[PDB]
């Protein structure tokens, strides 16, 4: 039913307070019919580096599969600068539960 | 701000979908100050094993722990299933913990 998607990326130990608030951009993922949610997320206690996910919550993964055919999609996404990226990972997972208060 | 606990579990493959239904129970959570949400995935694609994630949503991390430590969660599962004794096939359950910088719920 629900699906989510996450997008994990490890970053330089240390960098995540300078990097992580360019992920908060939505760059129109709710106007993707199916959108539900979305957080971004920090890992506590790493040492070997920092830990950032976005996790998108839809309900189903064609909803998901149309934000990345869309539009809105491709529009989004120093010179020479290191980056601060070290990986960028994609799961994707079928909810089977979910309650909200 | 915000956050977020996770109960990691490796599983034997083929039993996501039984060990997601142990928790539908949410044993009193609910009745936590400060808990906004719980999620229980299985993670697709995988190839020799299941992996179901628990990931509680929080106001704080204080709301979590006083969950923990929280009478009904200390004196609160068995499926129809079962028979009687059988075990989740867990391989592993190991915890995470994240501080939730941004979030949106259209």
């Amino acid at each position: 039913h629900m699906f989510m998607a996450e997008n994990r990326l490890q970053l330089q130990k240390g960098s995540a307070e300078e990097t992580i608030e360019r992920f908060y951009n939505r760059q129109g993922i709710e106007t993707i019919e199916g959108f539900q949610q979305m957080f971004v997320t920090k890992t506590l206690n790493t040492e070997d580096t920092d830990e950032v996910k976005i996790l998108t919550i839809w309900e189903s993964e064609d909803s998901f599969n149309n934000w990345l055919n869309s539009d809105v999609f491709k529009e989004a996404h120093d010179d020479g600068q290191q980056s601060p990226i070290l990986s960028n990972k994609v799961f994707k997972y079928d909810i089977g539960y979910h309650y909200q208060k």
